[PDB]
Order: structure tokens, then C-alpha cells, then sequence
């Protein structure tokens, strides 16, 4: 094919160790073959949730014990299985633009759910304040679909207001958070948070692949408390899967994959911007784009975004709209990620993209 | 003395890490991975990857004579995260049934999620279409080749009554839970429930978790279609099954190697069974009432005793035997009875584990 893709939602495959990641799984399995059909520990296996604890208090500030963490497969099932252990009757926000798909399953649950803008600082604590809701879900380290990095300042006012009531929850979805360019990385949410009010969720997709789903949460000891007495839960990662993991961490090799993709995603990063500021010279409008795997670009031009998307589909440029990620008119604004992006292709990408806002580049 | 290791097991919730091919497994993986590769990347499907949905469909089609197009059936990891996405699919305020005995960890997560569950009994054709008219559920949930645990084997005619009882009435359904049916032994080759659901009202549930890697959960779920229409109404599930694991599975099907290894298990298990079958026979000489066998990886064990189902099962610790009795298989009184699993019961173990049972049941 001669597909090129700014898509958000693949990830590189090109430069995914996979034979290390294959090795780790043979040694897992020689280690703990007799054993395979017997750890299944329903939060995952344990020195993987300590593996999994050790690597994001190094990482991110996240203070925890292994007992907190529950694994699972996708960050789905994990949700679900949250919305079951905060009370029935919670009322939930939801970042808009945001992660529509985490709309629909609050709504198919019967949960009311507010949207809460964005302002130049993120997640708005005047809408939160406003509509006065039990749970936040919140994109700290890069608002997901908009790029914003929630500074220290709204962190801080989400938690305050987390501990002025009792039973306010967050749903820090740290989403994305492996990566930071031009910028130092913030403490997470559930770092500064001086009371347990945090629930703080990860996902491994995109830094090993979606293709294998590895997710977990940090549960406040109380809501661990309900889940343990549930009784009745299977982990969903296979056990294969969590030792694997556990050996590509322990061995050096994930910190290792990550240091080496967090320089080649700056670089590629920084050229496509510059290729994009080339190609149209100021009529593009880039942000969102000082960490994670994608930003937003806007466009002066008279199509419509659907008009803009199927002729980029008809060039085989995979790109998506921001329209998208609404949770519920101006100039277009599409979702440019550059996760699958070869190097090679960045040039002859932004024409197709300078072509799909038309038809055309006379020059 | 009393080597500490030295456990034998009857525990039915196993399988034999020693008798899969997990070499051929990796083969198999690696291939997947040396063909799809660039693939990985991408999102599966919701459903699963239809060319793994499409194996499993001809499999079930041969081996089980299911009838069903891969449109229709949903992959997941493991069968509880798809009984979760099937409750709610159904009518929220349906009521459920299930069997008694039965799989107590099912009617937790029904209780848990608020829905009312019918517990109906077995008579002698497995599940009792007599205690479903009276307590008028609205969905079943019953495990029609090997009834878990009491190993009946429902007949067609029981089978008929069920479809008849969910035709007659609006938004009745038929869970088929078809666990552990790899394997049937010299009789009782009947297809599955769904192989006679003319009126779409059965959801036919199977698991590769007992016939694959230990510790691996791969399980799919057939969908009549106004389930699945129920289901492409949602918008927002994802696979919960690792791409390259089902990929793997494909390749393990479609190379051979997964009926190949089904065929030597089960020959394993029928010599093991019979072996089994036979020792019981000759240490008991009629003191014992084997049922429930002919298919799956378990039976029943009735013994002719004074002792209680809880002093023999406390005295099988004490013989470092690891062995189950009926009564944790009740959800929420006469004779013992034990469920015999040979699942992870090693040859060299059957004559000892036979004669540890015997002193068991009798004391001496
Ligand atoms: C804020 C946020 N929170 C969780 C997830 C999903 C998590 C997960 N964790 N584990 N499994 N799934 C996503 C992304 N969702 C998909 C597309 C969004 C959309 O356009 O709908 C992309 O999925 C990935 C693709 C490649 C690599 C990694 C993720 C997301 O934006
Ligand atoms: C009627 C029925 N339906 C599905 C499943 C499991 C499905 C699955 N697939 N993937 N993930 N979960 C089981 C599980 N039974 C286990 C729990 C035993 C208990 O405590 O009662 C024991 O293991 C087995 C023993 C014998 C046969 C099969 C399994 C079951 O009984
Ligand atoms: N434990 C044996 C009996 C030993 C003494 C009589 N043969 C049974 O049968
Ligand atoms: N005492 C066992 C051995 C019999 O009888």
C-alpha cells in the first residue's frame, strides 16, 4: 500500500523491539512454565503489579503498593469495572472535546455524565464547580483529543475541590504520558495529592502496541475495599502476558525502548512541524504539541471537515477530525499523530494534507 | 515420611501444562507475527480479527455442527468479561436462571450486577424445564454437553423443550455454555444446543482456556442478531484479546496443530479416564456409584459410606489428596458425593490416588 498515516490511534511497529519483547516472553516461560495455569492472582500477578508500581514512582510520582494496582486488559474493562465500584448513584464529568468512546460506555451504564470544557489550562474547574459532579475523568499530562498539559495550578484546584466533599473521585487517565518534548515532565495528579482522592490509570498500548492490551488502575484504599470483596473476578491479561511485561521492565529493556523512542519521536515531531509551516506557511494553526503522540492543526480553508477528510482518505492520507471527539462551525481542525509516521513519508505527507483542504497546490 | 510434595490431585479446575504442545504454540505465534506484523499496530476489530473469528467459526462448525456466520460472534478475554457485555445486552430487567449445582462465580457476578437469578435443578436430563415454567425466568443459562458439575448429558428431547419454552414467549433466551465439550467418550456424540435453534433464541458461549496455554483466556460468544444488532448499537467496546494471541490461535487452527493436539488429548484422557474408571472399580467393588462421565474431564463419585462428604474430604487433605465435594458447587444431604477430576491426575498416580480415596471415604 501506499498508505501514509497521521493517525492518533496506530503506533509504530517499525521501531517496537519485538524480537527483545519475544525473548522476554521465552524466558518468562522457561521461568515459570510449570506454574502458568496457576498464577492468576484476579489483579494480576504480583511481582508484576510491583514491577508495574516500582516503574511508575520512578516515572511519574505515582506513590502506591502493589496491593492498590489492578491489571487488565484495556483500559475499558478497567473503567467498567470502576464505574461498578464507585457508588451507583455517582454523577460523572468528562473532559469536551474528550474520549467519546468513555462517554458512551458512562451513558450505556446509565450514568449521568456533564462535559466540561476546556480552557487554555485544561479540564475547567469553573464548569467543574459549576455543575457540581462526583467524578472527574481527566487527561492531565496531554488533554486528549486538545494537547493542553494541565499546569500545576489546575492540578492543584482539581484536588482541592476533590477534598472539600467527601466522595469526590478522579480518574487520572494518564494516557499518552511516556513522552515530553520541549517541556519537563509534572508530577501526576495523584502525586500531589495530599489525601486519596485519585484514582490513577495507565495504559502500556501505546508503548509497547495496541495490537496486546495491558492496562492498569491504583485504587484509593477504600474503592480497593469494595473490589476485594467482590469475590467473583478473573484477571483478563493472560499470565504469559503479565511475566512478559514484568521481564521486558526488570530487564532494563522497556526504560531502555522508551529513552530511545522519547528522542525519535522529538525529532520527528519537530520536522513534520517544520514541514507543516513550510507546506502552508502560516495558514496552519498548530497546538497540542509539547508532549504525547499527536497535535491539533487548524485550517483556513472553505471545506467542510467531512469534505477535508474523505479526499484525504481518497489520497491514502489516514488522518481524523477533531469533530470526532465530541461529547455532545469554525475553521477546520484535524488530529495530526505521528506515532506510525515514517520519517520518509513526512514531505510527501503534508501535501495530500495541503491537497485535502482542496484540491491543489500552485506554486 | 510424609513427603509434603507429594499431592495428588482430582481437582477438576486444571489442565495439563505437561501434555500442551507449547513449542508448537510459539511456532505458531511466531509465525502469525512474521506474517501480520505490520498489522499488530492497528486496532482489532471489536469483535476480534475476522480472519480468527472465521477460523473458530468453520472449527465449531465441524466439531460442534454450531451454526453460525463470524459475523455474528464476538471474541473476549476469557467468559466472564463475556457474560458481563451479554447482560447487558439483554433486557436489563431480565431474570436469569441458572443451574443448581452450578457455577457459583456466574451467579455471583448476575447477584452483583443486581438481577434477579432463578436457581433450577437437574432431574435425570440435565436442567428442569418442569422448575423453569414454574419460577418463569426469562433467560437460561445451562450446560447442555457436560452439565457443570453433575456431568449429565442433556438429551435432544430436554434440548427441544428449552427451544420450545423460549420460543413461546418474547425476549426468552438460551445462554449455551458449551465448557469442556472437546471431548465425548463412546457415546453421547450430540452437537450443540444451538444446532437446533430455528428461532434464534440461543447465544452459544465457548472457551479455548481449557483446550490452550495455561494461563491464556480466549472465549467467544455466537450472537442471534438482535443481540448482535444490540451490540453494534454501543459504539465504544474494545477487543480485549491480544491481537497477536488470536492471530496465534488462527495459525495453531489452521496450521492442524489444534485439531491434531485435540485428537491426542482426548485419546490421553479416554485411556486415563478408562484406567481411572477401571481402578475405582476393582478398589470399590460396587461400594462406589460412578455418573456424570462419557464426556468432559470430570465425573461423579456416590460412595458407599457411614462418613460424611466432609469427613472424607477432610481426611483426603490428610492423604494429600486434593479433591472436591458436590456441595461447594451449590449457588444459595445423604449419601457422599465427590467430583473426580483428571485433569491434571498424572498415570503414575491413578492406583495410589484410588487407594488414598478408599481410606478416605472408609477410614481405613
Ligand atoms: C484518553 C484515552 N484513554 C484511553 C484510551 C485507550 C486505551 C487503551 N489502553 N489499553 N487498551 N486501550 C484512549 C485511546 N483510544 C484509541 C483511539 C481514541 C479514539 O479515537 O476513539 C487509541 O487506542 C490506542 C491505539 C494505539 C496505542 C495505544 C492506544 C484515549 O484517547
Ligand atoms: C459451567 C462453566 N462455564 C464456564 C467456565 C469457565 C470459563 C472460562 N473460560 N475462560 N475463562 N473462563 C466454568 C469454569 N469452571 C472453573 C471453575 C470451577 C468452580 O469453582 O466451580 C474450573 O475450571 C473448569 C473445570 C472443569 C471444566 C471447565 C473449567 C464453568 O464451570
Ligand atoms: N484397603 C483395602 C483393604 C485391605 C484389607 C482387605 N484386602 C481396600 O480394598
Ligand atoms: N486400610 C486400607 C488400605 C484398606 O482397607
Amino acid at each position: 500500500s501506499d498508505w501514509i498515516s497521521f493517525s492518533h490511534m496506530s503506533s509504530d511497529t517499525d521501531h517496537f523491539p519485538i524480537k527483545s519483547w519475544f525473548r522476554c516472553e521465552q524466558k518468562a516461560a522457561s521461568r515459570s512454565y510449570r506454574t502458568l495455569g496457576d498464577m492468576s492472582h484476579p489483579q494480576g500477578i504480583y511481582e508484576v503489579r510491583a514491577a508495574i508500581t516500582r516503574l511508575i514512582s520512578l516515572t511519574r510520582g505515582v506513590k502506591c503498593r502493589p496491593e492498590q494496582m489492578i491489571i487488565g486488559a484495556g483500559t475499558q474493562v478497567l473503567m467498567q469495572l470502576l464505574t461498578e465500584l464507585l457508588p451507583k448513584e455517582a454523577v460523572y464529568a468528562m473532559e469536551e472535546p474528550g474520549y467519546r468512546r468513555m462517554y458512551q460506555l458512562l451513558k450505556n451504564a446509565g450514568k449521568q455524565v456533564k462535559t466540561i470544557m476546556l480552557d487554555e489550562k485544561g479540564m475547567s474547574i469553573a464548569e467543574i464547580t459549576r455543575q457540581q459532579p462526583d467524578v472527574l475523568v481527566t487527561t492531565p499530562s496531554h488533554q486528549f483529543p486538545s494537547g493542553t498539559i494541565m499546569p500545576v495550578s489546575r492540578r492543584i484546584q482539581l484536588l482541592n475541590w476533590a477534598a472539600e466533599e467527601p466522595r469526590r473521585y478522579i480518574i487520572e487517565d494518564d494516557y499518552d504520558s511516556e513522552f515530553t518534548y520541549d517541556v519537563d515532565s509534572i508530577p501526576a495528579l495523584q502525586s500531589l495529592d495530599r489525601f486519596q482522592n485519585v484514582i490513577y490509570m495507565g495504559t502500556f498500548s501505546k508503548s509497547l502496541l495496541p495490537g496486546l492490551r495491558i492496562s492498569y488502575m491504583v485504587l484509593p484504599p477504600e474503592l480497593l475495599r469494595a473490589y476485594k470483596q467482590r469475590g467473583y473476578d478473573l484477571q483478563t491479561c493472560s499470565s504469559l502476558t503479565q511475566l512478559t511485561l514484568q521481564e521486558f521492565i526488570e530487564s532494563g529493556e522497556y526504560q531502555k525502548h522508551i529513552k530511545k523512542m522519547k528522542q525519535h519521536y522529538k525529532e520527528k515531531r519537530e520536522r513534520l512541524i517544520t514541514a507543516l509551516e513550510a507546506e502552508f506557511s502560516g495558514e496552519v494553526t498548530v497546538k497540542g504539541a509539547n508532549a504525547g503522540l499527536h497535535f491539533v492543526t487548524e485550517f483556513d480553508t472553505r471545506r467542510t471537515e467531512q469534505d477535508i477528510l474523505s479526499h484525504a482518505a481518497g489520497l491514502q492520507l489516514e488522518i481524523f477530525g477533531m469533530s470526532r471527539f465530541n461529547l455532545k462551525t469554525g475553521r477546520p481542525a484535524l488530529i495530526i499523530g505521528f506515532a506510525r509516521l515514517k520519517e520518509e513519508d513526512i514531505q510527501e505527507g503534508v501535501q495530500r494534507l495541503f491537497k485535502a483542504v482542496y484540491g491543489h497546490k500552485k506554486i
